[PDB]
């Protein structure tokens, strides 16, 4: 796939609004893409707000008109009715033709529980379980019509979706190790990791079990687009460049504040196979984040 | 409440894109407010659509600066978890302050069965109890801190909103009936009914329930927002005014049924719509209502060219209307 670089949007850091205006601004200053992650509980240290991905999705496609779209990630098998999830991102496809994304995950229980979730957690077989089995369901409303979907988890009797572009809505599996890096090499549009780990992880572990899932399902590999989550605080001045990581509480972050060090942090995931770089900032000035991107990093990267 | 005049759009149908234009030109089109259905299944197979009400709402907040906009209704109790309806129009009402609210009801089997609802339905009392549930639970989060909340039916665990506007989201519940409707007078920021029912039960049975519910509560009723969808077939063209009815043949009576529908005589099908192509006389028949003390009137119209209605409410029926 080719290469993209995007913004991900720090839910917990923000309000509603600004984190609206930032996704637009994201679109201003160059981005290919924006992200959200779903939380629901807003955690008092990791900055008090949690706004809703959906409408952060949707206000900032009616306000944008390249900009790819999406979750990273949402868990859309125990608070949501997977057919529901369905839906909701038809419906936003519709809206914002070729620029919608459903990035997915296995869950977090805490999130979970705050909303309601009773008795024991699952263990990692039955969530990864229901979620391939959730992504099955979503993809066959968007296919099909009147679908009896009978799992072992979820159900729908008769169900259609008419109002869903052609093909559905890409779906990106999120992962941190093999097992489920191999399920979005075998049935993912796209792939989510996350920086920091050693680099092992990327070119030993995720990236040939991306490969291994794409050849077992006779799919060419190029075509999943393979996303990471890269933490970074970039800032000219090298004390703010410091200092904005501090509302964070191998390496898990870049900080620096020269933009060559900066890109050579960088370019190993490139190397790697990683195509579509998503970049995590942590400062406050997130505006000035994406005005520095754009004009000391991008074109740096696009450089190499 | 002061009067006000909005707009229905139909996610029954109409797409996405065009709904969302649809909501946008009400506003143009100088309404108040606009409201959507929250369905699940195309509303019928010949025509159908449901796009999703939430992002319709949004994207339409997002286009727009003064339109009031909500659910008329969604049911937040089945397919939806509560905390997670909460957190969605929190969030929409700090997007768009002062312009969202939450018309909820109690719910209708198909579109749950659909989305895997199982076992029996359950009957009147259990999901209007279900519904007062998960209205308590939307409220203590909007207007709470870490809520622990458990109830028959929906649960929390130290669940925070705090992405609220000040006082939380307006509530607005949907009755047909005097029991809803005087929980509408306690506990609602408004109620909902639809027209066309014959006019004892609006002014016997709703009206003063939500009177008596109020009272009971120790509010002023005049704080409660009277809300009612206005089913209208206006058209300058007396042809259109009544064919243009007949997208909702399935409301005047399986793959069966709708081929009933599209066989109704039209007659049949405008029974309960408002058919007028002379704006003196819809106003006439729009005119009890208000008399009736509904004060938020929002009216649908059935056929497929909306833009064509509200160039002509907005020409002939709002001069008239606010000249009552």
């Amino acid at each position: 796939m080719v290469i993209k670089f995007g913004y991900k949007a720090s839910a917990e850091q923000f309000g509603p609004r600004e984190l609206v205006e930032l996704g637009v601004l994201a679109e201003a200053h160059g981005m290919d893409s924006a992200t959200v992650s779903d939380h629901f509980q807003p955690w008092r240290h990791e900055g008090g707000h949690a706004p809703f991905s959906l409408a952060w999705m949707t206000a900032v496609g009616e306000r944008t008109s390249r900009l790819q779209l999406g979750t990273s990630v949402m868990t859309p098998t125990f608070r949501y009715n997977p057919a529901v999830v369905a839906q909701a991102f038809a419906t936003m496809g519709c809206l914002y033709p070729g620029r919608i994304m459903l990035g997915v995950g296995t869950g977090e229980a805490l999130n979970e529980i705050a909303t309601g979730f009773a008795g024991e957690w699952p263990e990692f077989k039955e969530r990864f379980a229901r979620l391939r089995e959730a992504v099955a369901l979503m993809r066959e409303l968007w296919l099909g019509d009147r679908v009896d979907f009978e799992g072992n988890y979820y159900k729908t009797v008769g169900a259609s979706i008419y109002d869903v572009p052609e093909g559905g809505i890409p779906v990106y599996i999120a992962a941190g190790g093999p097992v489920v890096a191999r399920y979005a090499g075998r049935s993912g549009d796209g792939f989510i990791c996350t920086s920091g780990k050693g680099m092992e992880l990327y070119t030993e572990k995720l990236m040939p079990a991306v490969a291994e899932g794409a050849e077992k399902a006779d799919r060419d590999v190029a075509e999943i687009d393979k996303m990471i989550e890269i933490k970074i605080s970039y800032d000219t001045d090298p004390e703010l460049a410091l200092e904005n990581t501090r509302f964070w509480a191998a390496k898990r972050w870049i900080v620096a504040s020269d933009p060559d060090e900066a890109v050579a942090q960088i370019r190993p995931y490139l190397d790697a196979g990683l195509n579509h770089l998503v970049f995590h900032a942590p400062g406050h000035d997130q505006k000035r984040f994406l005005e520095l991107f754009q004009r000391d990093l991008a074109p740096r990267l696009r450089g190499l």
